[PDB]
């Protein structure tokens, strides 16, 4: 089973793949996606990314909703069902828009294909498995949307946001200069009608941290991870989407005020534990 | 267990929970809602309809989302599970929409929440469970999309179409010859964007005639119902949308020029022998 993972190193989408392939130690390769010419993806009739390709022998296999894919390769890990089925319990709808747009959701993209059997084996009970699903679901209905109007917030960090997506991510060394600061700027501007949009507050670092004391309370004080002893899909999806910070001021922040460092670096050493 | 099920008589939503209940011969109550004033479904804050609310003695569930409440309601007479637990795995998704509007979708709405045991009992196998899911999908997501365009596609079709809708809602005498009219017009008027927003052709009879010889041709000639014995929920939902034509022009259109007629009368026999 070879994996390899399209991606944009900065994007929660990827970062989330990434969280938990680590997590479970799966051997996978990278191949890190140009964001303007997009050629590294350019096979797939699937227009986003991640996308996760499995190739087993001869066999191959296209993996494309983030959520699809986790809850795909996990039910796999568990179940060892065959991925070409797995991947056929996650559906691509597509429909036409109110907008006249053709959006494609992925049916069931939160839930596990398990049994009985497996899923007493993943899940506390009935409530965790539930549980998970609708945090998982908060992670990037939700929580994605506070990292940008937070990371393009004012111009200084707009800059700072883009020197590390082009040095994070796949440019050419022109477009890569242009990126940095016509980039910056377009998003600076960009994310000032991304936060009205999605009705967040005027100081958005404030919804950032009402988000992240929202995810602390829920895990509770009476176990490390949401997931109990170690970490399940909901916590690797809130890190996943959270780590995409790492190093930018809204991260500094984000640890300063608000209580989710304990847990956070608790997800992160249960990771570097392989 | 007491079904009360609040609904539009004429609304291809409502049509398919009944389609649903009168097949396994539930017995309901149905509650019919004043589409202007919607007093009936004031004590939800969902505030769509159908709504279907499940008493059973003391307790009581309120199941919103149309495929929804046929999903959980269906595992329900299978597994004999809680219905309080069972609605739990069909959780409301919410999201702000790329406008800023927020949606709600229902998460595992296609899927029914059984074990290996009764999945056996009710499915032919892997590949028959994942197909009525797929179909399930169609008939909302494009089928339903091809029912006002054609029962409104001619003033004199809208009128007839009002007429029946007034006729078979409820409307107090006084807005009820309103809606007819200005209704009527509204609507003829509304459809010929939500035909081309839709991406429908001009002649949208053709449109429809292609969806349902692209049904019968998926059900095949092997089998009476796509469920093959008898029908299952993508016959039931196929069904339960195109029967809201009944009466109309398109509906004698649709008879006529699509073959589609064997099925569906094979659908309502099945149904009306309990
Ligand atoms: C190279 O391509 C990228 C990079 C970052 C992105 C995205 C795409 C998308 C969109 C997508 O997945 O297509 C989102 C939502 N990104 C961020 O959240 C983000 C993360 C960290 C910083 Cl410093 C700044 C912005
Ligand atoms: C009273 O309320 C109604 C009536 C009909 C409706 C709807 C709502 C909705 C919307 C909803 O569910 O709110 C759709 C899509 N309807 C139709 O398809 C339709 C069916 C038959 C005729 Cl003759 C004309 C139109
Ligand atoms: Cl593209
Ligand atoms: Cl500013």
């Amino acid at each position: 089973l070879q994996l390899t993972l399209y991606q944009y190193k900065t994007c929660p989408f990827c970062s989330k793949v990434r969280a938990f392939l680590d997590f479970h130690a799966l051997p996978y390769q990278v191949v890190e996606v140009n964001p303007v010419l997009r050629a590294e993806i350019k096979f797939s009739s699937y227009r986003k990314v991640p996308i996760l390709v499995a190739q087993e022998g001869e066999s191959s296999q296209q993996l494309n909703d983030s959520s699809v894919i986790i809850s795909a390769l996990k039910t796999y890990l568990v179940s060892g069902q065959p991925l070409e089925e797995i991947i056929t319990y996650y559906p691509a709808m597509k429909a036409v828009n109110d907008q006249g747009k053709e959006v494609t959701e992925f049916g069931n993209k939160y839930w596990l294909m398990l049994n009985e059997k497996e899923a007493q084996q993943v899940y506390s009970g009935k409530e965790a498995r539930t549980e998970e699903m609708k945090w998982r679901q908060w992670a990037d209905d939700w929580l994605v949307h506070l990292i940008s109007p937070n990371v393009y917030r004012t111009p200084t960090e707009a800059l700072a946001s883009f020197d590390y997506i082009v040095r994070e991510g796949k440019f050419g060394a022109v477009e890569g200069a242009v990126a940095k600061y016509m980039g910056a700027a377009a998003m600076y501007l960009i994310s000032k009608r991304l936060k009205s949009r999605h009705r967040l507050q005027d100081n958005v670092r404030e919804d950032l941290y009402e988000a992240a004391d929202k995810w602390v309370a829920a895990v509770g004080k009476d176990r490390p991870f949401m997931g109990g002893q170690k970490p399940n899909l909901a916590d690797l999806a809130v890190y996943g989407v959270l780590r995409v910070m790492e190093g930018l001021d809204a991260f500094d922040d984000l640890m300063q005020h608000t209580h989710i460092q304990p847990w956070y670096l608790r997800v992160e050493r249960a990771i570097t534990e392989a």
